[PDB]
């Protein structure tokens, strides 16, 4: 099954080597670059993992509530403030987890003889398998938050981070 | 195995979005950007597939017969120079299979419980999967070559410019 070898690219290529820094960078940011009133930044990198694959192009608009605020200091992440009843409810690093991209690919590629149940199927197993990773791994210090989800009926990604964002504080 | 997906993700997410415009690439670099009196840059993109997983952090350092020449105008691809008896006997797109590196750090980290046993049969295991995506890929038009080997115990009977020509000189 390919979602192994992605989860252990993605672990060992990528989240190994941001993680360890990462809740200095928020720190930093929060201290010395973060203007918004009560709007601390939250510790953990948020992952988003859209289980049907379907990864956009610009984060912020696909969300009217996820809007983006400002680049993570000192790789390239992102800060988003996310909207609850039209006001600032959260503040994260927040990404999409690219492995993602080559599942949809790899179902949209007739050689590769993978349907779109073999894409769900697989983006669950690498789900598991990079949660099982990170429980394990010593970088992932309550520094790392996976963010899965199916679209049902209107969809709040919003509210489905803003959950997430709660659990931690 | 983790081969698997190594060898999807790096045809997805790499080959095949990189391979479409190589030639047209190589093409305007030979018309319009080397040096007069050398040779053309050769058509393919040549992968180095170390089945030990060792990839360096430059290219040249692994061997003094390969020397680095230019970058690729228009994703970072790089010309190198391969010697042989001390003088220019070709000139290429090379580089390495960069997911060996995630085989290789597997390996070091002991929660991944992956033996340098288990990495060689990933090794293999990938460049086989690899070599079938890329058999029946559309991208693939005479345009890329993959160069696995293993490396003998005896250092004199190896060498990684001749394990280039021999796939340079079969183009
Ligand atoms: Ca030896």
């Amino acid at each position: 099954s390919v979602a192994h070898g992605l989860a252990w690219s993605y672990y060992i290529g990528y989240l190994r080597l941001i993680l360890p820094e990462l809740q200095a960078r928020i720190r930093t940011y929060n201290q010395h670059y973060n203007n918004l009133l009560r709007g601390a930044v939250s510790q953990r990198l948020y992952i988003l993992l859209p289980l049907d694959c379907g990864v956009p192009d610009n984060l912020s608009m696909a969300d009217p509530n996820i809007r983006f605020l400002d680049k993570l200091p000192q790789y390239s992440n992102s800060i988003y403030e996310l909207l609850e009843n039209g006001q600032r409810a959260g503040t994260c690093v927040l990404e999409y987890a690219t492995p993602l991209q080559t599942l949809f690919a790899m179902s949209q590629y007739s050689q590769a003889g993978f349907s779109r149940e073999d894409r769900l199927e697989q983006a669950k197993l690498f789900c598991q398998t990079l949660e099982d990773i990170l429980a394990d791994a010593p970088e992932s210090q309550n520094n790392c938050r996976l963010i899965a989800y199916q679209e049902p009926s209107s969809f709040s990604l919003s509210q489905e981070v803003l959950r997430h964002l709660r659990q931690e504080e």
